[PDB]
């Protein structure tokens, strides 16, 4: 009587501030097929641009990070894992992303699903290092 | 296509406070809580579902961002503020909410949803570092 309906569960998931995208696993790949308005707007593409194409793009020319080893085994192992990354939108500019991946297993399918949720804290960042300073 | 077993797995991963509330008359009460708010106010799902919100202001009210909001839900405008806020045990911390009004056409129920999350540490340093730089 007083409880949510399915269309209001996509209304939180669009009202989000932080991106939200859904991925599934082929190969070396986790293959966007879903994301919500924030991640377009944090990231600068677009969602007819970047669907079915694995995140990594984001890392730009930046590799070897450390957390893409820890979200690597992360994943082989199945389990949940955050790490902030440097991460680079469609124009260049450079962010730090506080990167959330939670596998879930859909019913329908019994398949595996990875949720991404992405954080911008470069602001967070920045002033710690200014107040360091100071 | 990404059912609604994958939505609620998304708003479950949600970093920030997720919340979804309805009007009656000058209440909105809330009707659903993610775990992400249950762990920011610190109030069990149990506890305050079917309540408005103002209990997080607790003793204080007339903060300016309160009739903003007023303002704001009457006119049907998403908004943001950064409030005052208290968690159960007393705590005080920074909040910054954003609410949405939803539009939908199916049911005649109005609802908003909430995105809390706890800024108190970019406040502090923000006001440090602006006494700092004088
Ligand atoms: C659901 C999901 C979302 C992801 N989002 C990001 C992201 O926003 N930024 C990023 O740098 N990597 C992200 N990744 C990680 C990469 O897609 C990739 O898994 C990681 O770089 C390790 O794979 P690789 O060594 O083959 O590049 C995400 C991964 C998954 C599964
Ligand atoms: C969906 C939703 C979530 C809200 N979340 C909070 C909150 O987390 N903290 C808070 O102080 N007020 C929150 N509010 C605002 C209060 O519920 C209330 O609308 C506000 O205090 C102004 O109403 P009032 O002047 O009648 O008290 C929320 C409102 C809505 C609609």
């Amino acid at each position: 009587s007083h409880m949510i309906n399915a269309q209001l569960l996509q209304s939180m998931v669009d009202a989000s501030n932080d991106g939200i995208v859904v991925a599934e696993k082929e190969g070396d790949d986790t293959i966007l097929i879903y994301v919500n308005a924030a991640f377009e707007y944090l990231t600068g593409y677009s969602r007819d641009e970047i669907l079915y194409q694995d995140c990594r793009f984001l890392q730009g020319d930046d590799h070897d990070q450390l957390g893409i080893a820890r979200i690597r085994k992360a994943m082989a192992e199945g389990r949940p894992c955050r790490e902030v990354l440097r991460n680079y939108r469609k124009d260049g500019s450079a962010f730090w992303n506080e990167l959330s991946i939670t596998p879930v297993k859909s019913d329908f399918d019994q398949r595996t699903y990875f949720i991404g949720i992405q954080k911008d804290v470069s602001r967070q960042v920045e002033l710690e290092r200014e107040l360091a300073e100071l």
